[PDB]
């Protein structure tokens, strides 16, 4: 029925810090091709608190494209957890947030329900791979990773996560999954 | 000149039983895209006799496609050997048959000349790979296998069989050979 | 700024002899698709002298294409070094030449500046890989090799040479780099 559910629960938001490189996106006009230019990169601030409200900043940037004439690009997002977070814990049962475009002290609400679908920790308890998506299989979906490239082994595991989460098999193939160019970055 | 000839002769029709998964087809409108949906599968009845007439039933099925809105699909074929078969042998010099669409006790002739071009046996004398085709290089052609996927090693061997059979090199590349989606089946 | 410069200097023109197979070209209408048909092949005469003028003949050929109806094709080029060459040396600091179409004792000037961008020698001091290109990143560019295919390892090294020479990253991906069909030749 296309309803996607979260796979990775009881996530530690303190670990939600550092740089992640976009590996692939789906073809939602909300994020594609705008957020899928070459060398696309996401820096996460890690948890900040505004009382019982938890949130995280994301700095997006990507490189120019000579053959397409596109200049380089950068913008900032804020992810606000929809459920209050206790001031005694940095762990949420599921990561469900609203997303804002931010500039200076201005913010504009983009979407009320962005989820961390899947999250994998390496052997040092740092995030290796993150998948972000909506509540339906045709809403924006992004695969990002700690390194610019992943082995084929790894990529097929990440695609299998989307299947287990409820994405239909015919959506898990091009032109509905598109890989981001990370060469020469 | 595009005339294709059979490579694999003296075939045992008793071994023509079990399930085979479609790996690739050519682009003949007779079979593509109708018989090339995801998870396409062929069950062979193995030899049946109607006097000196030999034949085999094939149950086709494939899975639905959400993004294309296609429902799942299934139909039945009958392959009738064109040459009489002696009641004392299950082996033909070449497998040359007419193909019918079948439903209940009704049948409709589709094509008078379908051949087994290539057939490979594993070390237990079971069929591992089958290629079915016509008498010309632009007539329907199907590659099927005992498993859902084959190694690259193996796939290049099967493509080389089509070259040895008379298929022109420029037909052995996309968009003239198309691979079937066998993931998540 | 798209200006490409030569990487490989102090090249020995005596070694510029033998057969090379085209691996990929860019999409310049000057050479694509004309010089990129299947089984495309280049025979180099090795250095000839006309006084202090050095030059080399190149015989191009490629195979027919049944599905496209194209007949086989062959033609001859002459590469004339633009700088005089001393009669005591077979080595140039850079290989910069004009290119002519040749037939019988007739010649027609095609382009005044064709360069050897990159050249790699194997362990026997023979050319293994050659990249030929212009003075801008959107002028014709051809990758050729001593064998019909190269390992992925090797191909990524050759693409990295074009980046170091000044080709923009967004030009080093399809549809701006196109691979030549070398199967069944
Ligand atoms: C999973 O989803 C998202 N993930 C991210 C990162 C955390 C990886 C950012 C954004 C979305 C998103 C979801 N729904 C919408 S609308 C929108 N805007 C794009 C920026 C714009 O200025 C140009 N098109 C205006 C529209 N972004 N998103
Ligand atoms: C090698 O060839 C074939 N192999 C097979 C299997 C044994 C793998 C089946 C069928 C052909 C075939 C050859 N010539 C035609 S016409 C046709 N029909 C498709 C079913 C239809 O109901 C929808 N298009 C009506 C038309 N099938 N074939
Ligand atoms: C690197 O560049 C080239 N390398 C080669 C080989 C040494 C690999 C040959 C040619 C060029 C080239 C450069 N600028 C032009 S124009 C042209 N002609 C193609 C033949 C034609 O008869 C049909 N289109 C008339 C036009 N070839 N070239
Ligand atoms: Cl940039
Ligand atoms: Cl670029
Ligand atoms: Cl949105
Ligand atoms: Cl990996
Ligand atoms: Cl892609
Ligand atoms: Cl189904
Ligand atoms: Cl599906
Ligand atoms: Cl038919
Ligand atoms: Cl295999
Ligand atoms: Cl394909
Ligand atoms: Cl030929
Ligand atoms: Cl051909
Ligand atoms: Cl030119
Ligand atoms: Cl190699
Ligand atoms: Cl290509």
């Amino acid at each position: 029925d296309g309803v996607v559910h979260v796979l990775s629960k009881n996530i530690d938001v303190k670990n939600l810090q550092g740089t992640f490189y976009e590996i692939a996106t789906n073809a939602s006009d909300k994020i594609f091709p705008g957020l899928a230019c070459r060398c696309t990169k996401y820096e996460f601030s890690g948890l900040k608190r505004d009382g019982n409200l938890g949130y995280v900043l994301i700095n997006f940037s990507c490189a120019r494209n000579f053959i397409f004439g596109e200049k380089k690009s950068e913008m900032t997002f804020k992810l606000i957890l929809n459920k209050p977070l206790d001031e005694n814990t940095t762990t949420v049962e599921e990561f469900n947030a609203s997303i804002y475009l931010v500039q200076g002290n201005q913010q504009i609400l983009l979407n009320g329900n962005i989820n961390i679908i899947y999250a994998e920790l390496n052997e040092q308890n740092e995030f290796e791979h993150l998948i972000l998506g909506g509540q339906k299989s045709i809403e924006p979906m992004i695969i990002m990773s700690k390194y610019r490239t992943v082995l084929l082994d790894t990529y097929n595991k990440l695609i299998n996560s989307l299947y287990l989460a409820g994405y239909e098999p015919s959506l898990l193939t091009w032109p509905f999954i598109i890989q981001t160019d990370q060469t020469f970055c």
